[PDB]
């Protein structure tokens, strides 16, 4: 019944990226531990985790390009038959697909999406 083992996007520590991860404990007070898809885990406040699972078509978000730079994408399909979701991500009239540990928002990029998909609560 509660949030404990939704999957989210949710603010890395006090760094300047959202990363997907899966809530595992609501420690009190609004704060919840999150175990990261990469393996790392730290609590997070509610206002900075993102309930959408998965992240809609037509968001704008980040990811890695050719294991080079990163820059923005818009979420244009899903993949999940394999039982671990893929994205396909539109970066210049073109698509590719990323896992979904690979998708990321910035603080400007998922701080939008609270309005809709934020855990909160929110005043
Ligand atoms: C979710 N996951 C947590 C660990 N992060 C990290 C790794 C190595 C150096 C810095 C950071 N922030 C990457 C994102």
């Amino acid at each position: 019944n509660s949030f404990v083992g939704l999957r989210v996007v949710a603010k890395w520590s006090s760094n300047g990226y959202f990363y997907s991860g899966k809530i595992t404990r609501d420690v009190g007070a609004g704060k919840y531990k999150l175990l990261f898809d990469d393996g790392y885990e730290c609590d997070v406040l509610g206002k900075d985790i993102l309930l959408c699972d998965p992240i809609p078509l037509d968001t704008e978000v980040t990811a890695l390009s050719e294991d080079e730079y990163f820059s923005a994408g818009v979420v244009k399909g899903h993949r999940k038959e394999s039982g671990e979701l893929y994205y396909s991500i539109e970066k210049e009239g073109q698509r590719k697909w990323y896992k979904r540990m690979a998708v990321i928002l910035s603080l400007e990029q998922g701080n939008r999406l609270r309005e809709q998909y934020g855990l909160g609560p929110y005043e």
